[PDB]
């Protein structure tokens, strides 16, 4: 599979942004124009190139993420354990052993482990054991320095579910979600490279990806919605106000 690398040993805002653009440009179908907007749209599912590999390169090791090109869903991750042995962890309904072998060649079949929980935020959040506030991912914050800290929890260490879950929550939001929502990307670069507080608006965007995509796809003309929409953070009339980075594939426009 194709692989893009984020250098966390020497991070820069420009590098992070280009990294997100590489993801967007890889999965998009440039012939697709939704609601007369210039926002990138994910192309139809491929039977050949199903996965994308993302490498988080740090000073003491590299941790990798596997994403489904069809929808940017995280399907697995790779990290060396305390014995420097490469191990791959995957979500059952998301990928097979043969595909995992092709995605992460450095991991032998015996070292492929199926995760006990679901790939949805709810399942992951419960295993992250967040003890404050609403106990959701919002409570962890966001940021480059936070991502680095989370990677330290899985890189070259014995697997601890709590640490693995927290890493996944941050890794998914800093890649897949940031690719989908420019608002999230802009928050990261505006605060680069510091850890900062997340917002309700961040969560609201995330849970409304499909709704936003459907709205632009079938109820938007030349960037203007046919009616007022509210995804949780106020009324929106123009698609531009949503600062979208990537829209969900819903077919070709009619
Ligand atoms: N595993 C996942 N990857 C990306 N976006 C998601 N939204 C919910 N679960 C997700």
């Amino acid at each position: 599979a194709t692989a893009y690398t984020l250098n966390l040993a020497n991070p820069s805002a420009s590098q992070y942004s280009s990294f997100l653009d590489q993801i967007r440009n890889n999965v998009r179908d440039t012939s697709l124009i939704y609601g007369g907007t210039d926002v990138e749209v994910i192309g139809a599912p491929s039977t050949t190139d199903k996965f994308l590999r993302l490498n988080f390169q740090g000073p003491r090791g590299t941790v990798s993420l596997g994403l489904r090109r069809e929808n940017l869903y995280v399907v697995a991750y790779l990290a060396m354990d305390n014995a420097n042995v490469n191990r791959a962890y995957y979500f059952k309904n998301q990928i097979t052993s043969a595909e995992l072998t092709a995605l992460f060649p450095e991991v032998v079949v015996a070292n492929q482990k199926q995760l006990e929980y679901g790939e949805d935020y709810q399942a992951i959040e419960k295993n992250a054991k967040i003890t404050t506030g609403d106990q959701s991912r919002k409570e962890l914050g966001l940021g480059i320095n936070l991502l680095i800290t989370m990677i330290d929890g899985v890189n070259k260490k014995v697997r601890v579910v709590k640490d693995e879950a927290r890493f996944l929550l941050i890794a998914i939001q800093m890649t897949a979600e940031a690719a989908r929502f420019r608002y999230i990307q802009n928050l990261v670069t505006k605060n680069f490279p510091n850890k900062f507080d997340s917002e309700n608006k961040v969560i609201q965007f995330q849970v409304s990806w499909s709704k936003i995509s459907t709205a632009i796809f079938g109820d938007c003309k030349n960037g203007v919605f046919n009616k007022d929409y509210d995804f949780g953070f106020g009324k929106v009339r123009q698609a531009k106000d949503l600062q979208m980075g990537l829209l969900k594939y819903l077919g070709r426009p009619k």
